[PDB]
């Protein structure tokens, strides 16, 4: 079988076509514009294959229950024209076959769990840090999907004290994303992260912000492997500050290697690399064309 | 069948025996002193029954890893003989039936998941606040048991600008149960929680740090109802400011009527009342002889 999948975001959309083993035997990207037309692209790129099912993988908030009346939308985004556009039905309507459907995040949990650094776990997390923070998590080899979809970069960590900036974050301010994405350490220092990679005490800053958030992801979740992503995980020396700070701040309290002497393979970059959501767009589509048949 | 319980605290022990549907036939409750000799009486109580099986929910953390060698045992606790004592295995011995073994926050949740506030769903959190701050969460109608059971008492979420209280958690002071116990609560304003009842500030406070954790709480697991139990939840004012202090916090990020119109629907005291862990612990039981059948 091949089949589809489609990454959504805020800046562009990846297509791709692929294997239910993961691999990709084509790719496509285009840059995000309003919906009508950016779909049309995805369909016109599907057109010259025979596909099986899709997966969607999006930026969100999303509704992500399926028993819900506006299950496959976008329920928050400043991005004009995408908040409750009808993007999973308009898919499904052109495409008629199966289509799948999660949040971008959950997407790269998905492809890191069948095919990355949790393979063989049942429980994993992934987060992205890049224009915001997201992370999706498996629990017993499925999806964690409560009343929302997780959104795990909202959470208000700790400041530190010697930092003055209020926060990129239009809803909370100064959240773990509103201190730790890409762009607050840009609003922050004023130079884009890549072009700071040499200035040791953003990456100081960074790591601390990203270990608080973790050691309230280990105390509530406990996931069995941690996978952080994205454009400022690419300063890959932010790794060995989190390695440093997230026992500190857990103080000894759970008594597991994973949280001390071998933290260095527990928090890990994703072993697909940036492709890890696209990846995982290929495990939806697969799974719809599972429970399609099923 | 009936089916024997076993709620093990920090302070006392109670032990009940009941039916699969969580009726209490009996009970005894007694002081917790050492290992073997507290143990002694459950065996000395659970004698006169003919028993089916038994579950346990026991003060943590705990090794509620069934794969573990140490599973069943208490893994971190200052009281003189508890930890690393075979507690389970003990009663495995000594009983000749199926025991089950979880937290007791676990035994609630189930309680409530059962029978309670979450009959029908397929997702809660039960938190309790007393003389810890602990919480179980079921997932998909399984407890949430990743690398560790949950410790989300030990979050650190921020302190109010105005408390000047350094916090009384020996791990790490100022978490949320440092911050917000009861004896938190008691070493902060000098009295007992249940003493300083008509002191509006008390639980204005307590509220503003319970509606911190929650928050984090929703943002990261996304359960379908909170219930929130223990000592200091008697007093049911505090259930007011928690409600009015969530949604100013998430400040509309995630549209769910849950989450704002009807808080007071998803944010509530067990229907069980105090008895939600020891009921559980009947689940536990009844769990435990379920799967030594199949
Ligand atoms: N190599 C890099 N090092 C540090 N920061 C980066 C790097 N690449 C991108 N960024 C920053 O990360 C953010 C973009 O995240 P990214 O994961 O690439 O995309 P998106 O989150 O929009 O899908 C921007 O703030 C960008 O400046
Ligand atoms: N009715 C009450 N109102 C407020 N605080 C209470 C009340 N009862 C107990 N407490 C406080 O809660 C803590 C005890 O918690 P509790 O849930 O009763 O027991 P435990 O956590 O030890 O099982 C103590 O700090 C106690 O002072
Ligand atoms: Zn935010
Ligand atoms: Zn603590």
């Amino acid at each position: 079988a091949m089949l589809g999948g489609i990454e959504a975001g805020g800046t562009k959309f990846v297509c791709a076509v692929g294997r239910e083993d993961g691999t990709i035997i084509d790719r496509i990207e285009f840059p995000t514009k309003m919906p009508d037309e950016t779909i049309e692209k995805v369909i016109q790129y599907f057109s010259q294959f025979s596909l099986q099912a899709i997966g969607i993988g999006s930026f969100g908030p999303v509704d992500n229950d399926k028993t819900s009346q506006t299950y496959g939308t976008i329920t928050a985004t400043p991005k004009a024209g995408w908040r409750h556009y009808p993007f999973l039905q308009t898919v499904k309507n052109e495409m008629k076959i199966p289509v799948g459907f999660s949040t971008d995040v959950n997407a790269a949990a998905l492809g890191e769990f069948l095919f990355g650094e949790a393979k063989g776990l049942d429980s994993c997390l992934y987060i992205t840090i890049g224009t915001g923070i997201g992370a999706g998590a498996i629990v017993e080899g499925r999806l964690l999907q409560g009343l929302s979809h997780p959104e795990m970069g909202h959470i208000y960590i700790r400041r530190h004290p010697d930092d003055v900036y209020q926060g990129k974050c239009p809803y909370h301010g100064d959240c773990f994303e509103g201190l730790a994405s890409g762009p607050a350490i840009e609003a922050r220092w004023g130079k884009k992260a890549a072009d700071l990679s040499d200035i040791a005490q953003v990456w100081e800053l960074e790591g601390y912000y990203i270990a608080q958030a973790l050691a309230q992801y280990i105390l509530i979740l406990a996931p069995k492997k941690i996978i952080l992503g994205g454009g400022v995980m690419q300063q890959k020396q932010v790794f060995s500050y989190i390695y440093q700070y997230v026992p500190k701040i857990m103080n000894s309290y759970l008594d597991f290697s994973e949280l001390s002497d071998d933290i260095s393979d527990y928090i890990v970059p994703p072993r697909l690399g940036s492709n890890a959501g696209i990846i995982g767009t290929l495990v939806l589509a697969h799974q719809a064309l599972q429970a399609e048949a099923a």
